[PDB]
């Protein structure tokens, strides 16, 4: 290229994705790292398929948690599409064996941003919820950024090549007799199985005498080191159950008491109001990345009821509070 790609000067390409290639850059008077994703205009075209992505990405354009890794912007060159993604150097798991096992205060900490991370994706139906260690990812505080941008393992490993359970590179479609791989209740039983990996620091279903041995998977995990307490137990208990049907759902997670301990303030549950969608504030906002118009937004604002937009309001205004919480806050 030109070595430059709007503010952000290229600096190395850290690895190859399907579509293009994944390269560090800075931007150019503030220095910030970022991520830049590329995709091909070729490619896409070739794949019968650009729409679905356009879309799936333009959507993206306006989550902000402070757990899972934003998507800054979308900028179109001539020949590549190319997603300014969030920079994150750590994986959350290689500081799990090096911690060994952790405290329970530090568990937890990382366990509540983990879920209310994917409860705030559930709230906006995104389908942001790969868990698997290379999705895991920390910056430099030790915050969870939960990653889901088909980026395997290039920001911790420069290895583009990582793949796992649940994706096509790793095995035929037929393995997964699951498009229920989008229940709810499969996240909840991913972050039980990091729970207690962040906790005792192996595995479950382990043979209770052979070291990694993998045994069997019974309808629950009835006993679990003596160290965890019983607040700990009674959520893993809770989580790792094989029937989809009876475990717990985040909405119950989020009411424990065991969970609730030390939950940062802008983590603590909302049960919002909701009414006056009349901020010009977002509403000017809601145009500049969802794309669309002033007018046809003030429309949508006024109907009784429900379209894309008055719900795109309502997560810039949760975004708003939560980033408020967090900032206006020691």
């Amino acid at each position: 290229s030109k070595r430059h790609i709007g503010p952000y000067i290229i600096r190395e390409t850290l690895g190859e994705g399907s579509f293009g290639k994944v390269k560090l850059a800075t931007h150019y008077k503030t220095q910030q790292k970022v991520a830049l994703k590329f995709i091909s205009r070729q490619l896409l075209k070739k794949s019968d398929m650009h729409m679905r992505v356009e879309r799936e990405i333009s959507y993206l354009k306006l989550l902000r948690h402070p757990h899972i890794i934003k998507l800054y912007d979308v900028i179109t060159t001539p020949t590549d599409i190319v997603m300014v993604i969030e920079y994150a150097g750590g994986e959350l798991f290689d500081y799990i064996v090096e911690k060994k096992r952790m405290t329970e205060d530090e568990g937890r900490r990382f366990f509540q941003q983990i879920i209310c991370a994917i409860e705030y994706c559930h709230r906006h139906k995104i389908v942001h919820r790969d868990l698997k260690p290379e999705n895991l990812l920390l910056d430099d505080n030790l915050n969870v950024k939960i990653a889901d941008f088909g980026l395997s393992n290039i920001m911790t490993d420069g290895n583009f090549l990582k793949t796992s359970c649940g994706s096509p590179n790793y095995a035929a479609p037929e393995v997964i007799n699951g498009k229920l791989y989008a229940g709810p209740e499969v996240d909840v039983w991913s972050c039980g199985i990091v729970l207690y990996v962040m906790l005792v620091g192996r595995l479950p279903f382990d043979d209770e005498f052979i070291p990694n041995l993998f045994k069997k998977v019974n309808s629950c995990v009835y006993v679990m080191p003596d160290f965890l307490s019983p607040g700990a137990q009674s959520l893993i208990r809770r989580m790792i159950v094989a029937d989809p049907m009876q475990r717990i759902t985040i909405q119950e997670i989020r009411r424990d008491p065991w969970f609730n301990v030390n939950l940062p303030d802008y983590l603590r549950p909302m049960e919002e109001v909701q009414g006056s969608y009349a901020d010009s504030r977002i509403v000017s906002k809601l145009g500049e990345a969802m794309g669309f118009s002033e007018d046809y937004i003030v429309e949508a604002l006024r109907s009784d009821e429900n379209n894309e937009v008055k719900e795109a309001y309502n997560l810039l205004h949760e975004n708003q509070v939560i980033q408020e919480k967090l900032e206006h806050h020691h």
